[PDB]
């Protein structure tokens, strides 16, 4: 059927003109909104917006469940880490699209094999049994292993639903009423400032309120930050949803993140759930976060384990409070006085009270340390008013137990002294997505332990 849909995830209608859809549940569209990111739709049950990520072509292979699409290496060990002998996924390279390899596990490891593509387009694992169709390939391996470790079996979840970025498919609807938000218990004891969690009745939808009482927060400031937030659109930068500037007390309200900032989350978790690969897949989404900012030209000044936020099945958002705009490559400079996070501040910021995206990447070394250590204070015991002198004599922390050696020559190069020495956050996230490729993190961990 010409143009038929198929729903990859449950949608419910809360904004009027949106329709609810359940996974699995035939679709027609019948056009997109203004950036492609919502579509109208047609079901038995009705008609009506809903995201177009949540859909794809019948005709498609994001309509089986084991295709996860464009999923990294280490990413793809994250999602098989809660699964069982059996579990796999089939994923795509992002850089190389058309190479495609199956992740699988057995007897808790997981093992990665390439799709071969022949002269003719068949599709094979092992050479005597090659198919016309990802699927046939697939499906046979699922019944013998036939080369593999194991049969392919239990298809990997696809747990989380697709960001939204924000709650309409129209253009710039972000104003919304106050009385729609229910304000309940201030989040991270102040350290935040006023920032509530609250519920928005409209959709019964827990909610991140920043407010603007009398006496806090500069109007101006506040203005800002809400303008900014309108900019930013990414999966691992906390998101907006909505504001209310029409009369105090101004709001900006932002999506939950459930499980409060990484630094107590690692300081608080199981370390047999939360193992490398679980370390690397969030130090990776950091990265991304960042990556977009230095190409969007801001800069982030207070990047800290702190100021991350984790939400389910271990997704890592950036705060983007106190974003600057600054072309990168062009330099800020703070007004003389101004007091910095010591230990996570670059040299030229601490001597100059200079900043540009390289001394976020000095801040993201630390943070990474931070991530290592499952949070650590970092410099332990080391005097916070010879930091600058030591750096300065070339001192660097010291690699942390079990961390593997080019995990701590990435942080070393965010550490250059010279900001220009530092690699930049393109940089970052590609070293993370390609440091593993002849045995896992686990394995690494292993050989740093061992010895
Ligand atoms: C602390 N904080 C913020 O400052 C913003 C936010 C806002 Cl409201 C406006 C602009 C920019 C940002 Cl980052 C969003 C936000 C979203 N989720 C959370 N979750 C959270 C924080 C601390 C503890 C807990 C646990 O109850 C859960 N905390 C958040
Ligand atoms: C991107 C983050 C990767 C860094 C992973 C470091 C893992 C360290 C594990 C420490 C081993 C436990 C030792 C005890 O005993």
């Amino acid at each position: 059927d010409p143009n038929l849909f198929v729903a990859l995830y449950d949608f419910v209608a809360s904004g009027d003109n949106t329709l609810s859809i359940t996974k699995g549940e035939k679709l027609r569209v019948l056009g997109y909104n203004h950036n492609g990111e919502w579509c109208e739709a047609q079901t038995k049950n009705g008609q009506g917006w809903v995201p177009s990520n949540y859909i794809t072509p019948v005709n498609s292979l994001e309509k089986h469940s084991w295709y996860h699409g464009p999923v990294s290496r280490n990413a793809a060990e994250y999602l098989l880490s809660s699964g069982i002998n059996g579990s796999f996924l089939v994923r795509e390279s992002e850089s190389s699209p058309g190479q495609r390899s199956i992740s699988l596990r057995y007897e808790g490891r997981v093992y990665h094999y390439r799709i071969n593509t022949a002269s003719d387009g068949k599709l094979y694992v092992s050479s005597e049994s090659r198919f016309n169709t990802l699927a046939e390939l697939v499906h046979h391996h699922s019944t013998v292993a036939d080369g593999l470790i194991t049969t392919l079996h239990y298809p990997a979840p696809k747990r989380n639903k697709p960001t939204v970025y924000g709650v309409s498919p129209n253009y710039d609807k972000w104003e919304m009423e106050r009385t729609d938000i229910t304000m309940k218990h201030k989040l991270g004891g102040g350290q935040y400032g006023e920032v509530y969690e609250g519920v928005w009745k409209k959709y019964s939808l827990t909610v991140a309120v920043k407010t603007l009482k009398e006496d806090t927060m500069e109007v101006e400031e506040f203005l800002k930050e809400a303008a900014v937030m309108k900019e930013i659109k990414h999966p691992n930068l906390v998101q907006l949803l909505g504001v209310c500037t029409r009369e105090p007390p101004f709001y900006i309200i932002t999506e939950f993140m459930t499980y409060g900032n990484l630094l107590d989350y690692l300081r608080e978790c199981n370390r047999q759930e939360v193992n490398a690969v679980v370390l690397l897949y969030m130090a990776t989404q950091i990265s991304s976060a960042m990556e977009y900012l230095e190409k969007k030209n801001f800069i982030h000044r207070n990047l800290a384990a702190r100021n991350c936020l984790v939400g389910e099945n271990h997704l890592v958002k950036v705060a983007d409070f106190g974003l600057s705009r600054l072309m990168t490559g062009d330099t800020y400079t703070a007004h003389a006085g101004a007091k910095f996070p010591i230990k996570w501040t670059a040299p030229e910021s601490l001597a100059y009270n200079k900043f540009s995206i390289k001394s976020d990447v000095w801040a993201f070394g630390v943070l990474l340390w931070e991530i290592a250590t499952y949070g650590m204070s970092p410099y332990p015991g080391i005097d916070l008013s010879q930091v600058y002198e030591l750096l300065e004599k070339d001192y660097r922390m010291e690699r942390p137990e079990g961390c593997p050696e080019k995990v701590y020559e990435l942080m070393r190069a965010c550490w250059q002294w010279n900001p220009s020495d530092r690699p930049s956050f393109a940089e970052i996230h590609q070293a993370f997505e390609t440091m593993f490729q002849e045995s896992s993190i686990s394995d690494e961990v292993e050989k740093e332990l061992g010895k």
